[PDB]
């Protein structure tokens, strides 16, 4: 049971933050190369895939990502014959990637845009805003409705794609209200209210996980329970297919 | 008495939300598209003309030369003041429309500054004064505000990029003293823009409202006070003595 999630988007959003403050919740410098720390515990292997970048002239900056997520591809389409005759194949291919967006409350910029068409194309995509505890409540709330439009008139498919019922009545609520999820990423534990909490320490704490404070304790049960299957499905099912379909 | 400052830097920054409070302060936005430079005639103690100029975006797939369309801005009203500088009509006061004031708003993204934020200040900083300031300072912790100054000082400084106050420009012993405590000690300043008047100024946050003009809160008020009372004068004069001036020589 291997699991692979990837965070990408623009520089200084708390996406290296959040890999961390994800793996303490089931359990910070400056990324300069792709790496991707697993952490062998929940029966599972979860491996994050950390990345940079967001520069004068930004032409063609997700090639580097789609090379990657290509990689992996090929690596289990060689590793996909049981030449070694394993009971089970691992699989390093991304299953689920997360694109911050820099919650500038205007319209999406056109890199991002452009950036999540050709991921989406290759890999599940879903969509996060960054530093959600910077924008107030009517914000944040139109926000949201300002990128679900954005995207839809993008063309822009998104787990959970509308393509691929009990699923259908709530893949409706996870497209249709509940995302992009906002999320707010805080590495430190503080003892709030009797017990030890994730969260920011803003002067104002601010909790990671509860649900009136954000929507991390959402995205996390969405892709790590809920979803943590039908991603995997997806993957090797549609994108995965449709690389080796090409190649050969 | 015209005074002149204009916002500039990347997309969604809260600069134009800022315009509307520095005016508010000192008396449903949607994204601007073209320049604009708003003039409200508003009172130190007597009259004065500031217009505030609007920038867009900077925040684009290719961004080269993205300064451009505004050094050409600032270049046109460095001509047309030249062209206004002989008195042909024979005015007793002459009509001031050059930038004297430019703040340049910085994404708290925490690190290292973009290398296209620096080649963007470089250029402008050598036509007109140029005033750090960092955007949505109420992002960020006070650990996290403080180690953002000092890394935004460092680099400015290590890039040989003179901002308002210039290094170059003071000359008393005296002179320095006072200017190396607001570029060293102030600069840059993190503020927090409200526009809705809720009856102080504020941004509405669930914990607790937050005081735009409040020093505990944020550094609007200094950065108010600066531009406004303070160094005004300071900056018109730079303005017109050193900048305008050396446009003009290279003109000939
Ligand atoms: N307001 C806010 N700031 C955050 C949050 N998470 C991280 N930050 C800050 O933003 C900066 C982003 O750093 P990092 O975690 O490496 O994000 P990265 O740019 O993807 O590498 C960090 O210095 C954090 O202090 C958040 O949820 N809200
Ligand atoms: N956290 C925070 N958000 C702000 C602040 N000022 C503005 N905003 C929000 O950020 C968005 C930026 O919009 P705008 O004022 O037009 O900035 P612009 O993109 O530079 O024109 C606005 O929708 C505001 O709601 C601030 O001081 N702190
Ligand atoms: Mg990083
Ligand atoms: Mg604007």
């Amino acid at each position: 049971f291997d699991f692979n999630i990837m965070v990408v988007g623009q520089s200084g959003l708390g996406k290296s933050t959040l890999v961390n403050t994800l793996f303490k919740s089931q359990v910070i410098p400056k990324t300069v190369e792709i790496k991707a720390i697993g952490h062998v515990i929940e029966k599972m292997k979860l491996t994050v895939i950390d990345t940079p970048g967001d520069q004068i002239n930004n032409e063609n900056c997700w090639e580097p990502i789609e090379k990657y997520i290509n990689e992996q591809y090929e690596k289990f389409l060689k590793e996909e014959v049981n030449i070694a005759r394993k009971k089970r194949i691992p699989d390093t291919r991304v299953h689920c990637c997360l694109y911050f967006i820099s919650p500038t409350g205007h319209s999406l910029r056109p890199l991002d845009l452009e950036f999540m068409k050709h991921l989406s194309k290759v890999v599940n995509i879903i969509p996060v805003i960054a530093k959600a505890d910077t924008m107030t409540l009517e914000e944040k709330s139109e926000f949201k409705q300002r990128v679900r439009k954005e995207l839809e008139v993008n063309g822009i498919e998104f787990y959970p794609q509308k393509e691929f019922l009990e699923d259908k009545t709530e893949n409706d609520k996870i497209r249709q209200e509940s995302m992009p999820f906002a999320v707010v990423g805080s590495d430190k534990e503080y003892q709030v209210n009797g017990k030890r909490v994730l969260g920011r320490k803003t002067p104002w704490i601010i909790e990671v996980e509860n649900l009136n404070h954000c929507e991390f304790a959402l995205l996390r049960d969405f892709v790590i329970r809920t979803h943590l299957q039908d991603l995997k499905e997806v993957t090797h099912n549609i994108h995965y297919e449709t690389y080796r379909a090409k190649r050969l």
